[PDB]
């Protein structure tokens, strides 16, 4: 049951990790009352992805897989879900990056060690199907942000590191999905082909890895999956939702050598449409959002393997504190909820917002 054919989401149930469940029960619930905290308890049972944003997060991955092995040894049929996110000079186009490795200070070698560490864990838990999202906010920058010096200089490192990750994690119990931005980034007509070309090149350059199932879209973003009317901030783009995006880029990938590419789409913060975004490019702790379509493989779509919740709702995108290190001005915009703590830290007011605006509702 660890190995699979076709859609890796079919035949298993994604695991709802203890890490996120702890945050909800210990940081959120003690502050909620009645209907609200009962609804919060339910959110903790919805499976979401765990982010390995630092090397010191790897022991947590092993800990999670141990829990799953027991659950399965205890009759479960669960699969792990993780995000590989520690590229050197990470988020090259961002005003502030929390990435621990730098290309200038042997970041490529450090990244390979990080991948070697993850591989050993996956080989150790060969009995568990592991679903992985590979490096969000990486390759998309190579399509539109080469005008930014940091991205231009990180191009070779990004491609070398991604090749290593994809080849070293190419195992029977693994299913990988390369991050491919979203409709508002690569969905624009002029960006579709250049993007398809790059992703197809990465695939073929890694010798068409069996484990590389396809692409992941809308990660940590808020686009709707199949909304019938275009939000004002999408003006000028015919591809205004994720469904239109994957169906546009799908055939293009085939034209470039990558046939049979499938997709997964983040809907964890897409429940309320339109959102409170004043501009499509606004990504930090956006106001007017809610939990969206629940994770499921019954997508009613030919290209979507599953709806997923990659970015865990409640965990901060970045701080709004100007006197704080790693401060990004995008988190201080009128459509960003404030005050916001450090990236990854629990953001209670944001969690309550998502819970209140949820669709399907939890209340
Ligand atoms: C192909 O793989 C090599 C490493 O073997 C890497 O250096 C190169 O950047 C990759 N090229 C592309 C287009 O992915
Ligand atoms: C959008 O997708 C959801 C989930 O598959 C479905 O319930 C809904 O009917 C769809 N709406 C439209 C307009 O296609
Ligand atoms: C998935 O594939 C493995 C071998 O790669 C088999 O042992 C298993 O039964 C399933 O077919
Ligand atoms: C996880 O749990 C679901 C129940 O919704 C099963 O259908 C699946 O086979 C796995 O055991
Ligand atoms: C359970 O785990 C979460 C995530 O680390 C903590 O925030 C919480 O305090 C508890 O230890
Ligand atoms: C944290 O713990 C509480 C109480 O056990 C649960 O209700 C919640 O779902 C989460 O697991
Ligand atoms: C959240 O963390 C607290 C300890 O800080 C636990 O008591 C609780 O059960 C949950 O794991
Ligand atoms: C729950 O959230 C409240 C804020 O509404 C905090 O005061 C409390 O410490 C807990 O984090
Ligand atoms: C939500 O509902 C549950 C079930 O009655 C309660 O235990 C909780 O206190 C909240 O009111």
């Amino acid at each position: 049951t660890a190995t699979y054919s076709g859609n890796p989401f079919v035949g298993v149930t994604p695991w709802a990790n203890a890490y996120y469940a702890s945050e909800v029960s210990s940081l959120a619930i003690p502050s909620l009352t009645g209907a609200m905290a009962t609804a919060a308890a339910a959110v903790a049972k919805v499976p979401s992805f765990m982010w390995l944003d630092t090397l010191d997060k790897t022991p947590l991955m092993e800990q999670t897989l141990a829990d799953i092995r027991t659950a399965n040894k205890n009759g479960g049929n669960y699969a792990g879900q993780f995000v590989v996110f520690d590229l050197p000079d990470r988020d090259c186009a961002a005003l502030a990056s929390n990435g621990e490795y730098s290309i200038a200070d042997g970041g490529v070698a450090k990244y390979k060690n990080y991948i070697d560490t993850i591989r050993q864990i996956v080989v150790e838990y060969s009995d568990i199907r592991t679903l992985l999202v590979i490096e969000p906010d990486s390759l998309a920058n190579l399509v539109t942000n080469l005008g930014t010096p940091k991205c231009a200089n990180a191009q070779s490192a990004y491609l070398e590191c991604i090749n290593y990750a994809v080849t070293q994690l190419n195992l029977p119990n693994v299913a990988m999905y390369l991050d491919a931005g979203h409709a508002g980034w690569l969905g624009w007509p002029a960006n579709q082909d250049p993007a398809a070309q790059l992703f197809a090149n990465v695939y073929k350059n890694a010798s068409s890895p069996r484990a590389l199932r396809g692409l992941a879209t809308n990660v940590a973003n808020y686009n709707g999956w199949n909304i019938t009317s275009p939000p004002s901030y999408t003006q000028g783009n015919a591809v205004y939702n994720e469904k239109l995006y994957i169906h546009a880029i799908g055939p293009l990938l085939a034209n470039h050598g990558w046939s049979n590419a499938f997709f997964i789409t983040d809907q964890g913060r897409s429940g309320k449409q339109p959102t409170g975004q004043q501009q499509w490019g606004d990504w930090c702790n956006v106001i007017g959002t809610g939990f969206g379509i629940r994770p499921s493989a019954n997508t009613g779509d030919s290209l979507l393997d599953s709806f997923v919740w990659v970015k865990p709702g409640g965990e901060c995108d970045g701080t709004s504190d100007s006197s704080a290190p790693r401060f990004d001005s995008h988190c201080a915009l009128p459509d960003a909820l404030q005050p916001a703590p450090q990236a990854g830290a629990w953001f209670q007011a944001y969690f309550v917002q998502l819970l209140t605006n949820a669709n399907p509702s939890f209340l």
